[PDB]
């Protein structure tokens, strides 16, 4: 176990009680460095290890599609942890008041949590640190290389972060040891009841069409840690060979579809890299997939970690902020509201079809996501309004929303983060421009539109 994967958030006196794992971002039993580190510390202290998940009050800022996917994965996760003699306690309320109360009530000795660069995660840490007296650690179980170890500053481009990540691969890209069960079973409600009351409070704000029927289709992605492995095996055996040539074709389902499992942490990205690296397929397709799940994925955590205002206009590069400021007073072709973008009532059938896929499946195609966000910038009153509309529609209907990948992706499409300066156009400026005629020459837009009516 590499000691570089774990950071110390707060020092203090260690108690004689069970080591608590505050699971937030990585909801899985296998390939969880934070869970493995908690077990190792528990073994050395001759005490059991426990897992504590907090059902925060911000679940109403999302939809049922993200609430059911996460909770139904925990129901399978609770059974798996119980088979390892590891109890799980699901708390409802503020993490600042629930974690600090659980530590005091159960005489916790050491508190461990997974790493997350999001602002909401840092808000909870500030509350938890102020109310605990036991050692506090955090472990990066999401990225293959720890976020603080890949780079010590903000990487403005992928070609500068790629050499730093690949050079650290021989040290951190390794196999996961078996999660040892607890020696004995140690000494706040049913998840089924939490899902029933949670959905009931989310029914009035459910996405529906004119016929009062739901828009979301839950049969596309089955939640759970077992289902994530089945999808990963399907991609390597069926879609990995043609991934490098059909990644930019929205009409073909040639993607891995691992993001909803990678977002909630139901499957480890390092596990996906290990299986792909030992798989024999097209070298140009493996390189394309490795560049997306390692470079572009972990650079999204580098963006949110080394930029506090990652969701603001100030995190954009200097060239993009000056170019957008020089085209603020340009007459936009169209100005749509948030309700018009949400309902897909624009003049672009390609953009509307992209939005419908977001509403129905909850996972828009990787290529169309770049087009869907750049048209928001072109059809908004200001770049600040484009950021809010893109972030809102992303975190609300994307099954992988509220993730550093989304914020880095939105900042790339609107502010050109991790991008270069292109030809200077009106309104958009030097930000990379994507046209409807450009997509027609790239893929069959007629089939993509006709699929999502
Ligand atoms: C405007 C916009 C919004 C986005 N919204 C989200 C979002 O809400 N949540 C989210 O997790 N990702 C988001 N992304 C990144 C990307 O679109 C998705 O991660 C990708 O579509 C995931 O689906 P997939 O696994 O089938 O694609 P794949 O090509 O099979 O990629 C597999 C994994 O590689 C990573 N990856 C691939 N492409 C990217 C990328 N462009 N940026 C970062 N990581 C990547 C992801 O971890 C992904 O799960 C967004 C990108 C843009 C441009």
């Amino acid at each position: 176990m590499n000691p570089k994967r774990i950071r110390a958030l707060k020092s203090g006196k260690q108690g004689d009680g069970p080591v608590v794992y505050w699971m937030s971002r990585d909801q899985r039993a296998e390939d969880n460095w934070a869970l493995l580190f908690s077990r190792a510390i528990a073994k050395e202290a001759n005490v059991p290890v426990v897992v504590v998940f907090c059902l925060t009050d911000e679940f109403l800022e999302a939809g049922i599609r993200q609430y059911e996917f996460m909770l139904k994965g925990l129901q399978e996760l609770e059974v798996s942890l119980s088979r390892k003699k590891i109890p799980s306690f699901f708390l409802r309320g503020d993490p600042g008041e629930k974690i600090s109360r659980f530590v005091k009530d159960y005489n916790a000795g050491t508190l461990v949590t997974d790493f997350s660069p999001l602002r909401i995660k840092n808000q909870w840490i500030e509350k938890v640190i102020s109310g605990i007296s036991i050692p506090f650690f955090e472990v990066d179980a999401h990225n293959v290389v720890p976020c603080w170890e890949a780079s010590q500053k903000h990487e403005y481009a992928a070609h500068t972060f790629r050499p730093k990540l690949y050079a650290l691969l021989p040290e951190f890209l390794e196999e996961f040891p078996e999660l040892e069960p607890n020696s004995v079973t140690p000494e706040v409600e049913t998840l089924s009841d939490v899902l029933e009351t949670g959905v009931k409070a989310l029914l009035p704000e459910r996405a529906l069409l004119k016929n009062k029927d739901p828009l979301f289709e839950p049969w596309h992605f089955e939640p759970g840690e077992k289902a994530a492995k089945k999808v990963m095996e399907s991609f390597i055996a069926d879609r990995l060979d043609s991934y490098g040539a059909l990644r930019n074709d929205p009409t073909k389902n040639m993607l891995s579809n691992l993001s909803p499992y990678l977002h909630f942490g139901q499957i480890s990205s390092q596990r996906v890299v290990l299986e792909v690296e030992k798989a024999e397929s097209n070298p140009g397709s493996k390189k394309a997939f490795l560049d997306e799940i390692l470079i572009w994925k972990e650079i999204s955590d580098n963006f949110c970690y080394y930029n506090p205002g990652y969701d603001g206009f100030e995190s954009f590069p200097s060239w993009a902020k000056e170019s957008l400021n020089a085209h603020r007073n340009d007459v936009r072709s169209h100005i749509y509201t948030l309700e018009e973008f949400e309902a897909g009532k624009t003049h672009d059938p390609l953009w509307n079809a992209s939005q419908m896929e977001l509403l129905s499946t909850g996972k828009m195609h990787g290529y169309t996501r770049m087009y869907w966000a750049k048209k928001i910038l072109e059809w908004s009153e200001s770049p600040e309004k484009a950021l809010e509309i893109a972030i809102c529609l992303n975190d609300r209907y994307e099954l992988d929303g509220r993730d550093p990948n989304g914020y880095a992706g939105i900042a790339w499409s609107i502010g050109g983060v991790h991008d270069r300066a292109w030809g200077e156009r009106e309104v958009t400026g030097k930000i990379r421009y994507m046209s409807y005629e450009g997509c027609k020459r790239k893929f069959d837009v007629k089939l993509y539109i006709e699929k999502y009516s």
